[PDB]
């Protein structure tokens, strides 16, 4: 197995004609309808891109999914129930910058009777008052468990995780730009470059990317600073934002 | 401001704190409650946060508080016992990374053993789900990660490189962990304790230093050192048997 091999939309999208008859042999009539998803589905898949496929099933409770290789590509096909996959692009977690880009980049492919459609309209339909409350959660949850991380390695190491955090923080920082601006990202490949062209960023956040974009993350000062630089800058734009939640009691249930 | 710095003891009043409130507010519904993380292994150093888990008699409860007073952070997670159970037996591609949890149990309140059941049932599964999940991240992770760095370099951006180099170096120690079924003490020491095992695929270690030193700014020496690694998976795969199904072109 030395794939994945260099292929063309042509040979991604052959393989993906393939898998719909597949699809429509087994299943039949359950197969409300198919959709690609990912790059090929935006049609800017590269030379090495995998294939990502949703299929939209009316048999109650259906949630399954097949993903192979066969050593020179990999395919991954979801199969949903209606109302699973609609309840999935209504939520937001931490990582839906990431995750929810999907339902912004579906090929239609097979579709009985406007599915695909309904699944986008869900997912650009989410309400103001969810975003607000997915970003006051990512501060609790990921930003402020990163600085008691960083802090920990400040004062008792190890220094060798301090690359890796600083990944993990400046891509925290671009889920709370992408929920506050209500935007998924392209790629993966994207999310910092992405972020960065944003406006109205907490103060830091630029520098910081600048270390982890340039891959200069061997000045553990440097970053030390630059992550508190950051965090500085996140309790003015929350302030600022609104996103603040009462945290004076010691246990606030 | 904070997180701020505090002691063992100072942490353990605040667990008992939290463990008197849970017993009022939810009763008889507690079964059991625990303190797990650094906390719970007692090595918290001066700024770690508190982590507490909760077994709870209501069939399907799965709930969880998680606040800061802006000096500290806690986690607490309700969950009924099959749910517990059900997950503490799931080896899923960072089980390495999660599952720690229930190998660093503090009980605090117990009603009826639940939570060594609950250690019991993460530390007795089966040789096979390790077997099949190490098959399911060489496709669903570094299959993919070969495919995301090939990409990069034949149309960039060279600005993910180093963040995708982390993302390689951390699954590499996930397939370590699930080889030798060991989960990882803390977040911080992953990637050392996965260098120092056994039975490593060739050109891992090498990766790893780039990303614990953070020399991560020579982009042609990182993709062919993600190259090597690859390389190392393939031979590693077949030496200690966790072979992959190549041979079907739709597998439904
Ligand atoms: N399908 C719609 C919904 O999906 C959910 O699961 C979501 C998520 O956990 C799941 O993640 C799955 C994993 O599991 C599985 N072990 C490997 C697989 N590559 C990964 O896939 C996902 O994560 C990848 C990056 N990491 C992305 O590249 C990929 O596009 C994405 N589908 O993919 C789903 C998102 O597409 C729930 N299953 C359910 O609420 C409902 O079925
Ligand atoms: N609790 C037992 C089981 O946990 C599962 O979820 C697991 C996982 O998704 C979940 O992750 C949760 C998130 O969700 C939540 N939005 C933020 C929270 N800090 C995070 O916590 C987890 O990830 C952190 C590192 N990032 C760890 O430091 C932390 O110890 C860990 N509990 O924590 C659970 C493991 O403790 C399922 N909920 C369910 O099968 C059952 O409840
Ligand atoms: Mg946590």
């Amino acid at each position: 197995m030395n794939g994945p091999i260099i292929m063309t939309r042509e040979e991604r999208m052959k393989i993906v004609h393939e898998i719909k008859e597949r699809i429509l042999d087994k299943y039949g009539d359950d197969v409300k309808a198919i959709g690609v998803y990912g790059s090929l589905g935006r049609q800017t898949d590269g030379p090495y891109s995998d294939i990502e496929m949703m299929c939209v099933m009316s048999t109650e409770e259906a949630e399954f999914s097949h993903e192979w290789t066969t050593g020179e590509w990999k395919v991954e096909v979801n199969f949903d129930s209606e109302e699973i996959l609609l309840d999935y692009a209504s939520q937001v977690e931490s990582d839906w910058p990431l995750t929810h880009g999907q339902f912004f980049s579906i090929l239609p492919i097979y579709d009985s009777g406007g599915y695909l459609e309904k699944v986008y309209q869900t997912a650009k339909s989410v309400e103001a008052q969810t975003f607000h409350d997915a970003i006051c959660a990512l501060i609790v949850e990921e930003l402020f468990e990163y600085a008691g991380k960083w802090r920990n390695i400040r004062v008792q190491g190890p220094t060798t995780f301090l690359p890796s955090l600083t990944v993990q923080v400046a891509m925290a920082g671009a889920m709370l730009i992408g929920l506050h601006h209500r935007i998924c990202y392209t790629t993966s490949a994207s999310v910092l470059t992405e972020a960065v062209k944003q406006s109205d960023l907490p103060s830091g956040y630029d520098h910081l990317c600048q270390f982890v974009m340039s891959g200069q993350l061997s000045d553990s000062e440097k970053l030390l600073e630059s992550l508190e630089n950051f965090w500085n800058g996140i309790q003015e734009w929350t302030e600022r934002h609104g996103y603040i939640v009462d945290v004076s009691k010691r246990i606030p249930f």
